[PDB]
RNA sequence: GGGCGGCUAGCUCAGCGGAAGAGCGCUCGCCUCACACGCGAGAGGUCGUAGGUUCAAGUCCUACGCCGCCCACCA
């Protein structure tokens, strides 16, 4: 230890960070010690980490460390996620911001550049976590696209397919013509945008009219019906007729359908299954054959599409499309409108739609496999309000498109016969085998799906792929049901649920026993922190400015009840300042036991007090950790250390130390140990440095959690008496306008036994000598247990003392009033505890007694 | 259209059935021999509104008001 005046994290953290980095806390399946498991949610290989991740891992670490030194086999599986779609976009940008882009350089040369990036980003992420003191079993670091994990998916898919659950068809898919790939619902964002709602109208067979309101005019040529609510009899004479479509000679039918909202536009809508999910739905509800007018490049093409209108852009197609309507006479009324325009969550461009042969996953069945558990009580949720939010999600699931036309992810394991057009999917038993002949036509010619999987598809395979489940390892046997899943609600759907499936379906058991959902950190502005918003702060920018133990402490302190966390640097100071206080407290004890000269070993009230107040602390804090309420523990230990140890105990001990008392110097050292223990999970660095200098131990992390010792009833009540006498006096001086160090005489009445037995402490703390005889005239301070009288010697600020006391009375009678009203209240007398009632009575007893002392003094004073 | 979270001291946030709290800021004193990233003494809240339950309500029930999320096929 190098005990300077102020604590410099930079002289401590880095050396320990490295010591822990180079020598991980490796897990042992045969440790024959109760395990505790946590799967770290793998950070996306896109850039660095931000304060969010920090909150996330900081919480995890604190649990790992606690559990570890609590007696378990702390297993925290680290790892990074390839991000798929994400990383893709990221590397593309780096490229273009150079000159060339994706297509510009093959599917190889590019797939290369992405890995180089996977290294930078994946590497940086690891440092960051190491520097934040992550005691993660880096021996088992995993990576979504490493051999051991790529096997987890490939097998997972195989079992799915050959099980039926994973199929291939042409359901409708949300497609982004930017990235050229299908997305999933959860992957697209519908952000309200100003547009135009056009009402077109056209010829009915025999009769003459039908009117429709569509945001996209171009999608008319691909119509297959006009839908009208079932009960909207305003169309009763149009129901079942026809409709030449504008510019066409195509005659669409007029059908009913519950999905038509009569009150929107005209009571009827156009139906275009090949270009929209609502129409596709209604479409395939009256069996309407799909038909497209625009291709994946987002351009015009099709049978219906009219000459000269086929070709150019999807939008530059509706402009000229409208003019050909009104000027042709079918465009009735156009008008502004705020449309719920769907865009690609990761590139912005508005998604299109298309029927494509893709890989889907019968979610309906799986989802229930999970609900079975939740329903039973298998999984626990911390905020707990998320149980429902989860279940209700699974309640209404929709077959998930697993395919992706991206160049990143896992090349799916499916082979297509260039002859009988059949799919060849390796079986479980030989999942690793690449078919060489079609099991349909027996042909040798085969072609493998060039698609890729959804990053979210592999990620749902984590509580398994980190334990080598592609196979059947010992890790997976020793610790599969994870103990607590830490993550922020932002991915409770695309991860937590997805994983609950893999777990209940591939293992028939909860992937984890408790799901811990913490809020999200967000810029001061109140909005979420994320690479996308461009509102991110590197955790290392903060660590270098306040220190890792600080950053860790802020973040935990603030993570209360799964609530979000608004960025407020003030909280980072809060933390730093506290580290420093903890530090100083330690410096004092270290510098104290310096050249100490033992001269007695006498138990001191102050000692017996802090020991007791400590058990109280250990008990409380443990239970808090036991309830996964770290944020609370954080402020409960702040309390202990600062307000009970530094503010009162250390001070109360200085005289005894000058007096060369060993029992005290001892107690200080012992109490400081336990405290360093308690604080460790949150502030690991400083807490270790200190503990080593204090006891020689080089790995506090491995020490055992403290157990509450005794608890001294009287002692605690005795020392409170003291605290009061001391504060009374220093409150008097304050009011009198007397300087702090000013020598002073005082007289005490009441529970004074404590002050008498521990004179020197009283003196040292109040800076006052005790008067044997009560002074006639004097300034008075009335405290609950004790009362203080200060002689009128010197120049005192009576106006102040007056005001202050004229104000305590204004309050003591007020308190007496409330109590009276209670005690004499209907029902309160007996309908309340035989305790809260007799005590609320002992409040009245003394609120008066004090009000009296003050009243008398207050008036007595000339 | 549904759900949810928030609304407590100037600011940022805890508390969530029995006498209103923290950090910072502010006022007054202090370089008191661990700490000025500090010490001591104070000021500052009818706990978003309207009801209701209960001996007892920021703390529970009920509508509502704003701020923000998530989910949904109003073309
Ligand atoms: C499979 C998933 C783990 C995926 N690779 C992924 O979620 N990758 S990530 O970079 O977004 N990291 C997400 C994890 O970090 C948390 N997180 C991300 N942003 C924040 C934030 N602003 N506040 C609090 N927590 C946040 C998520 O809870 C998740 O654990």
């Amino acid at each position: 230890m190098d005990l300077p005046k102020a604590y410099d994290p930079k002289s401590v953290e880095p050396k320990w960070a490295e010591k822990w980095a180079k020598n991980p806390f490796v897990a042992n399946p045969k440790s024959g010690k109760p395990p505790f498991v946590i799967f770290m949610p793998p950070p996306n290989v896109t850039g660095s980490l931000h304060m969010g991740h920090a909150l996330d891992n900081s919480l995890q670490d604190a649990l790992i460390r606690y559990k570890r030194m609590r007696g378990f086999e702390a297993v925290w599986l680290p790892g990074t996620d390839h991000a798929g779609i994400a990383t893709q976009v990221v590397v593309e940008r780096l490229l273009l911001k150079e000159g060339k882009t994706r297509h510009d350089l093959g599917r190889e040369k590019f797939l290369e550049r992405v890995w180089q990036w996977k290294e930078e980003s994946g590497g940086t992420i690891l440092k960051q976590l190491k520097r934040l003191g992550a005691s993660a079993d880096w021996s088992r670091e995993a990576f979504t696209m490493d051999e051991k994990r790529s096997r987890a998916v490939r097998y997972a898919f195989s079992r799915y397919y050959h099980e039926g659950l994973a199929y291939r068809a042409p359901r409708l898919v949300n497609w982004c013509p930017r990235c050229e790939t299908t997305l999933s619902d959860l992957e697209v964002e519908t952000e309200p945008t100003p547009g135009k709602l056009y009402t077109l109208r056209y010829e009915v067979e025999g009769g003459g009219f039908i009117e429709i309101a569509t945001v996209r005019p171009e999608t008319v040529f691909a119509d297959q019906a006009i839908a009208v609510h079932p009960e909207d009899e305003r169309y009763r004479h149009l129901l079942g007729k026809r409709a030449r479509i504008p510019l066409t000679e195509v005659w669409i039918p007029i059908l009913a359908d519950p999905a038509v909202e009569k009150d929107f536009g005209t009571g009827a809508l156009k139906v275009t299954p090949a270009h929209d999910p609502l129409d596709y739905e209604i479409g395939e509800r009256h069996g309407l054959k799909p038909v497209s007018v625009i291709n994946l490049e987002g351009r015009m093409e099709g049978e219906r599409v009219p000459e000269a209108l086929r070709g150019l852009d999807r939008f530059e197609a509706r402009r000229k499309a409208v003019e050909l309507f009104r000027e042709a006479g079918h465009l009735v009324k156009e008008e502004d409108y705020t449309i719920a325009l769907a865009t690609c969550s990761r590139c912005g461009t508005p998604i299109e739609y298309a029927i494509f042969p893709q890989w889907w996953l019968r979610m309906r069945p799986l989802a229930e496999e999970v609900l079975k558990g939740l329903r039973r009580g298998d999984i626990a949720f911390v905020p707990e309000r998320w149980k429902k939010v989860n279940m209700d999600w699974l309640e209404n699931v929709k077959d998930w498109n697993i395919s992706r036309q991206l160049w990143w992810g896992h090349q799916i394991p499916a082979w297509y016969c260039e002859d009988c057009q059949a799919v060849n999917v390796p079986r479980p038993e030989r999942y690793l085998e690449d078919p060489t002949s079609c099991e349909a036509c027996g042909s040798p010619r085969l072609k493998r799906d060039e698609d890729v999987f959804d990053t979210w598809f592999s990620s749902a395979l984590w509580p398994l792929s980190t334990l080598g489940w592609p196979e059947e390892t010992e890790d997976l046997k020793a610790f599969y049901p994870g103990d607590v899943l830490v993550t922020g609600y932002d991915i409770l759907f695309l991860w937590v649920s997805r994983m609950e499936v893999s777990g209940y379906h591939f293992m028939g058991e909860r992937p984890f026993k408790t799901v811990l959902l913490h809020g999200l950190v967000l810029d001061e502005k109140g909005q979420k922190m994320s690479k996308s918003k461009g509102n991110v702060i590197d955790p290392l920018e903060m660590v270098e400015r306040y220190g890792a133990d600080a950053l860790r402490f802020a973040l935990i302190y603030l993570a209360t009840g799964g609530q979000d966390i608004r960025l407020d640097l003030r909280w980072l100071e809060m933390a730093r300042n506290f580290a420093n206080k903890l530090y100083n407290a330690a410096r004092f004890v270290l510098l104290s036991r310096e050249g100490f000269q033992a001269k007695e070993d006498t138990p001191t009230l102050a000692d017996r007090f802090m020991r007791s107040r400590l058990s109280r602390g250990v008990e409380e804090i443990t239970a808090l950790y036991e309830a996964l309420d770290l944020a609370q523990a954080a402020r409960e230990v702040y309390e202990l250390v600062w307000s009970e140890f530094c503010d009162w105990y250390l001070e109360a001990a200085k005289p005894a130390l000058k007096a060369g008392n060993a029992h005290t110097l001892r107690t200080l050292e012992e109490v400081l140990a336990v405290l360093l223990k308690l604080l460790h999970p949150m502030m690991p660095f400083l807490t270790s440095e200190l503990y080593q200098a204090l006891t020689g131990k080089e790995e506090l992390a491995l020490e055992a959690w403290p157990e509450p010792g005794g608890r001294d009833e009287e002692a605690e009540r005795a020392f409170e008496a003291l605290k009061q006498a001391v504060t009374a006096v220093r409150a008097l001086k304050a009011e009198a306008g007397l300087p702090p160090a000013q020598e002073v005489r005082v007289y005490l009445e009441g529970e004074t036994a404590p002050v008498e037995e521990n004179l020197e402490v009283f003196r040292f703390l109040s800076r006052a000598d005790l008067l044997p005889e009560r002074p006639a005239k004097a300034l008075v301070k009335a405290m609950p247990r004790v009362t203080a009288r200060m002689p009128l010697e010197g120049l005192l600020d009576v106006e102040e003392w007056r005001r202050r006391q004229e104000k305590r009375l204004k309050e003591l009678l007020a308190l007496a009033e409330r109590s009276q009203r209670k005690l004499a209240s209907p029902g309160f007398r007996e309908k309340a505890p035989k305790e809260v009632v007799e005590a609320e009575e002992a409040r009245l007893k003394e609120n008066l007694e004090q009000a009296e002392r003050i009243r008398e003094a207050l008036s007595q004073i000339g």
